[PDB]
């Protein structure tokens, strides 16, 4: 599925996504505008052999099984094609327990370069929230 910006803010504020560990809404939406467009099938494959699914680009080195990442981890114990679902649900519960790791938002490589320090608030600007 692909979402629109503001049906995307509302299904991310309906799971619980604002300020989760402090981030609020407009950086999800950001996170997710340029990892996949806003497209819930979306993959792209790494140069090390792992995958990337879904409207979050969820790695299969670590967060979800592909049954082709050789001596990869399934901490979010799910498929990594749960990820792709029109239902956001999985994504979500696997994007809370990375942005818990450590380094918080700077796990997505597109969220450090092009939406950390903007003015993320944009993102959500002219919804009903
Ligand atoms: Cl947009
Ligand atoms: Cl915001
Ligand atoms: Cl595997
Ligand atoms: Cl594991
Ligand atoms: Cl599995
Ligand atoms: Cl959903
Ligand atoms: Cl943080
Ligand atoms: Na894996």
């Amino acid at each position: 599925k692909v979402f629109g910006r503001c049906e995307l803010a509302a299904a991310m504020k309906r799971h619980g996504l604002d300020n989760y560990r402090g981030y609020s809404l407009g950086n999800w939406v950001c996170a997710a505008k340029f990892e996949s467009n806003f497209n819930t099938q979306a993959t792209n494959r790494n140069t090390d052999g792992s995958t990337d699914y879904g409207i979050l680009q969820i790695n299969s080195r670590w967060w979800c099984n592909d049954g082709r990442t050789p001596g990869s981890r399934n901490l979010c114990n799910i498929p990594c094609s749960a990820l792709l679902s029109s239902d956001i649900t999985a994504s979500v519960n696997c994007a809370k327990k990375i942005v818990s790791d450590g380094n918080g938002m700077n796990a997505w490589v597109a969220w450090r370069n092009r939406c950390k320090g903007t003015d993320v608030q944009a993102w959500i600007r002219g919804c009903r929230l």
